[PDB]
C-alpha cells in the first residue's frame, strides 16, 4: 500500500535519486541539464556500487560539482578518497570541524580501520587519494548553498549526534537533510533511536530549532531512505521526545541501581540489528554505553 | 538509594497506608481520629489480606466510612462483596456508570469469574453479599467530597481506559488517585504502558484535563504503588505521549501490512509478565489487541 517512507535503489522525486544501499545511502541531487550534487559520504566499501549508479544517472562525471557531507562518522565520507578521484570538478562541502577531523591522522586512522572491517571478499577498492587532498571546502552554520537555479540548501549547525554535525535544508521542497541528528529509524516499528555521542544538552537545543522549520514535506536521515506525510512533519518533535524517553528510562534504571551495562546490552540487542552490515557490533554497544554516559552525565 | 517509587506495604503519608498486595492495592486514609477511607476495591481473592492489614492501623472496622472507587473492571472493586458486610458504616462511592455495572448480571458474571479464577487454593473466601445490596452512592464529574476535614477530594471524569473510569483527587496534598487512567506503569522502565480499552479520544481527553492540574507532588495509579518528584508532576504528560507513541507503531505496521495480531502477541510478550498474579495471560493477550483495535479505528 502507500507508506510515509521511500527506501528503494533509483528515482525518489524529480529531482532526486538514492544511490547505493538504502542503509548508508548515498544521494544524488540533479541542479541542472548537467550538473549534480551528491548528498551523504557513505561507507568506503560501497564506491564501485555508488559509482556504477552514478553513472547510469549522470552521462559525465566531470557534471558533478558538489559533495555535502554531514559529519565526519566513517559511515559519512567514506567514500571520499575513493570517489573524488574520478569527479574533477567536485567541490566537497564540509563543517569547519568536519574538514578539521579529516586532517588529522588519529582521526582518519579511526575511519579507515571501521570502513576496511566492512570490505567484502568479493570486492577490489580503488586507489585511495590522500584525505588531505580532498577538494573541500569549509561550510558555516547558516550559510546558503546556491547550487542552482532551483536547489537552495541552508547550512545548519545540528552538534550533539556528533560535535562537528551539520544538516542541510532544502527551502523550496521542504526537504530536510538531517544526517544521524534525529537518530536511527526504526525500520519496525516507526520511531526515532537516538543517536547521542557526544552531547545531550546539544542534540536536543539542534532538535529544538529543527522543530522550528517550516513543516518539513520530505525527511532524510543518513540511514534508510526518505520520509514523507507525518514521520517527516514531526520527525524533529518525535526525535526529541525520544531522547527523553531514553533519559527517563536510564534515570528510573539507575534509581534502582542498575550500572550502564544493563541498559546498554538491552539497546544493543534491541537495536543493533538494524546496522549490523555497516557498524561491527561491538562498536554499537560501545555507542550505546557511550550515549548513556551522556545521558546520564547531562540529564 | 532515594526512588522516586513508594511500593511496599505499610505507611506511605502520614494519612496514607498501603494495604494487601502492591500490585492490586487499597489505599487506607485517615480522615480523623475515629473515620477512615479507603480506595481502589482490589480482588475478591485479597479479602483476608486486606482484612487483616486494615485491622493493624483501625481499631473499629466501623470508622471505615467511605470506599472510594476509580471504575468496574474486575481488579477494582473484587473485594466489595466480601468486606463492605465487615463495614457497617460504609459507603462506596462510584460513578454512576459504575453503579449500573453492579446491577446488571451479566456484568457481574464476568467480574466474578474473572475474580474467582484468581483464588489460591490455600485461602477461604468469606460470604460475599449480592451486588445490589452494596452500600453505594453515586458520584457526579466535579463533584466535591469532604471525607474529613484535611480530606477535600474532587471526582474528574476519566473515561477511555473504560466507559466509567474516573480519578479522585487530593487538592490539599496534590495527590492523584488516577486508576488506570494513565495506563500501567512499567517496573522495569519507568514509563507509562497505554491501557485504552474503550474509546481512545476519551483516554486523551481525560489525560489533556489530567494534565492542567496543579503539579503534582504523588500520582497513585490503580498498581504498582505511589509515584512521586518528576514521575508524578509529568505522570499525565507522559502518559499521553505514550499513547501517542504506541499509535504511531500500530500505523507504522499497519502501513507495512501487519496485522493487530503482530502487535499485540509482541505487548502480550513485552508486558504481559507485570500482570499474571491477578490478570490471566490470555485476557492480557485479549485486551492488547482490543487497545490496538481501538487506536486503528481512531488515531
Ligand atoms: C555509526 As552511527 C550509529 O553514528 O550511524
Ligand atoms: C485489568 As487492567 C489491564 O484494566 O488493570
Ligand atoms: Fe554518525
Ligand atoms: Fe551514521
Ligand atoms: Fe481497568
Ligand atoms: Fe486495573
Amino acid at each position: 500500500g502507500s507508506m510515509l517512507r521511500l527506501s528503494a535503489p533509483g528515482q525518489l522525486d524529480d529531482d532526486l535519486c538514492l544511490l547505493g544501499d538504502v542503509q548508508v545511502p548515498v544521494f544524488l541531487l540533479r541542479l541542472g541539464e548537467a550538473s549534480w550534487a551528491l548528498v551523504e559520504g557513505g561507507i568506503s566499501r560501497d564506491a564501485e556500487l555508488v559509482w556504477a549508479d552514478l553513472c547510469r544517472w549522470v552521462a559525465d562525471p566531470s557534471q558533478v560539482h558538489y559533495w555535502l557531507i554531514t559529519h565526519k562518522h566513517y559511515d559519512h565520507c567514506g567514500l571520499l578518497p575513493y570517489l573524488c578521484p574520478r569527479l574533477p570538478n567536485v567541490q566537497v562541502l564540509a563543517s569547519e570541524r568536519t574538514c578539521q577531523a579529516w586532517k588529522s591522522e588519529s582521526a582518519v586512522r579511526v575511519v579507515e580501520r571501521l570502513n576496511r572491517q566492512l570490505l567484502r571478499a568479493e570486492q577490489r577498492l580503488p586507489e585511495a587519494c590522500a584525505w588531505d587532498a580532498l577538494p573541500v571546502r569549509a561550510v558555516a552554520d547558516g550559510e546558503w548553498l546556491e547550487l542552482g537555479p532551483r536547489h537552495r540548501l541552508q547550512v545548519i549547525e545540528a552538534h550533539g549526534h556528533s560535535d562537528d554535525h551539520v544538516v542541510f535544508y532544502d527551502v523550496r521542497r521542504r526537504r530536510l537533510f538531517c544526517g544521524d541528528a534525529l537518530g536511527e529509524f526504526d525500520e519496525a516499528e516507526g520511531v526515532w533511536r537516538p543517536l547521542v555521542f557526544d552531547d545531550m544538552e546539544a542534540y536536543l537545543e539542534s532538535l529544538e530549532r529543527l522543530q522550528r522549520l517550516p513543516t518539513l514535506l520530505q525527511l532524510i536521515p543518513g540511514h534508510g531512505g526518505l520520509l514523507r506525510g507525518r514521520l517527516a512533519a514531526d520527525g524533529a518533535e518525535s526525535a526529541y521526545t525520544e531522547c527523553l524517553r531514553l533519559c527517563r528510562r536510564l534515570l528510573w534504571r539507575q534509581s534502582m541501581g542498575e550500572s550502564l551495562d544493563e541498559l546498554s546490552e538491552e539497546l544493543h540487542r534491541a537495536w543493533g540489528g538494524q546496522s549490523v552490515d555497516f557498524l561491527p557490533g561491538e562498536l554499537h554497544l560501545g555507542s550505546m554505553r557511550r550515549m548513556l554516559e551522556i545521558l546520564s552525565r547531562q540529564a
